[PDB]
Parts: C-alpha cells; structure tokens; sequence
C-alpha cells in the first residue's frame, strides 16, 4: 500500500495472509486474499499460476505482521488451490485474475471466527457501487515503487471507485481494461495498492453491508497520475465462485 495508514487485524479481520514454503525451509509472503466463508479464501490466480502446488502454501488469519505472530491468529494449510481455467496475463492486463483457496488447520478444521477473524460478505449479481464511491484497501505491499521489502505491518487505504468510461481513456488503460475489472485511485494519485497487495480485498460498504467489491490485480506502476489499480470485479465471478465452493 501507497500512503494509507497502518492498521490491525481486528480492523481488516476477513484479510488472509498468504505464504509459500521453500526447500531449505524459508517462507516467503505471497499475496492477500480475503475470507469468503469459515473454510473459503478467495485470492487472484496470478499469485499462485507458476506454482501451482497447494501443499507449499500457508494461511493466516487474524495476523497483523508480517514476519511475527499476532495474538489470536490461525495457521492452515491449503486443502484445495483452486486457479481459474481462463486465467491470462498480457503486458499489463490479467483477465479471469481469481482464485479459491480451500483452508484448513492441521486438525482438519476450517476457520472459527473470533474478533479477529470474520467473513467479508459476497456481492450480488452486476450490483456493484456506482463511481465515485469510496472503498478500502489493505495489504502487506510494498510502501513505495523503489522498496524491496515489505512492511512489517499491515497497511489500509481508501481509494474511489473509477468509471469504466474513464479507465479506458487512452491516457489510462485504453481498451486493455475489460467490464469485469473495476479501476479505483486517489483523485490526487498518492495513495493506491502496490506490488505484494495482489490477491487482497478491495472493500465498499454496499446497502449498509461490507461487500467484497474487488480484488487487488493489476495496473502501471503505482500511484502513477492516469494509472488507477485495477481489480477483479467480483460480482462478476459468482456463477465461478458458487460452482468451485459447492464441491
Ligand atoms: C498489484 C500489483 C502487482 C504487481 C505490480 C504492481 C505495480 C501492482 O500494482 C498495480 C496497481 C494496483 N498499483
């Protein structure tokens, strides 16, 4: 996350923290992924498509840093990654960027919600926020363009909903955002999602209701002037989503 502030789990308390195992034994953050259910994690297929193998990945919930342990937290492992057949990645564009990731603690358990950690409701059929609407967003990225590391701590922003009209301004993205992407940025470009946010929670609040809205994908750079993140626009993933967790 650009700008934004740092925050805690108990804030953010749908946000999975997602790992990867290597041989020699290191573990190395991912990407974020929000919890759609008490045994679902949903992330973006870009984080995961090159290595494709549930058992080197790790989840946590109600973690608030990155490298240390947060109290309350819970550990599990992936019982089912599942990846998006139609998953594609043109220069900057990724299309069908989405992915399901089937949880469970070493005793065979999904999560147990607690303060810490509760779902993040679903949105309904082609109901998304009008623009202009302001969402957030919450990340372990990367603070600036130039870090190589990650903040310690979790980070979250609020960024506004842009329209389709304008994202594919030529000066913007053109035709390579789609209808099932979302543009969101700040009217000043100081604040946005950034490298290591992908996978993560873009959230409004909908008829009252905090509404997975998108998830984090992809864009130019970040907080570049014209560059807004794009997001999977997750309302238009829910024949996908209902028939890959109805198992
Ligand atoms: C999400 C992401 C993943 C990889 C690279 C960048 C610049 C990314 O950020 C683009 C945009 C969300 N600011």
């Amino acid at each position: 996350i650009i700008g934004g502030e740092f925050t805690t789990i108990e804030n953010q308390p749908w946000f999975a923290a997602i790992y990867r195992r290597h041989r020699g034994g290191s573990v190395t953050y991912v990407c974020g992924g929000s919890l759609i259910s008490p045994c679902w994690v949903i992330s973006a297929t870009h984080c995961f498509i090159d290595y494709p193998k549930k058992e080197d990945y790790i989840v946590y919930l109600g973690r608030s840093r990155l490298n240390s342990n947060t109290q309350g937290e819970m550990k599990f492992e992936v019982e089912n990654l599942i990846l998006h057949k139609d998953y594609s990645a043109d220069t900057l564009a990724h299309h069908n960027d989405i992915a399901l990731l089937k949880i469970r603690s070493k005793e065979g358990r999904c999560a147990q919600p607690s303060r810490t950690i509760q779902t993040i409701s679903l949105p309904s059929m082609y109901n998304d926020p009008q623009f202009g609407t302001s969402c957030e967003i919450t990340g372990f990225g990367k603070e600036n363009s130039t870090d190589y590391l990650y903040p310690e701590q979790l980070k979250m922003t609020v960024v506004k909903l842009i329209s389709h009209r304008e994202c594919q301004q030529p000066h913007y993205y053109g035709s390579e955002v789609t209808t099932k992407m979302l543009c969101a940025a700040d009217p000043q470009w100081k604040t946005d999602s950034c490298q290591g946010d992908s996978g993560g929670p873009l959230v409004c609040s909908l008829q009252g209701r905090m509404t997975l809205t998108g998830i984090v994908s992809w864009g130019r750079g970040c907080a570049l002037k014209d560059k807004p993140g794009v997001y999977t626009r997750v309302s238009h993933f829910l024949p996908w989503i209902r028939s890959h967790t109805k198992e």
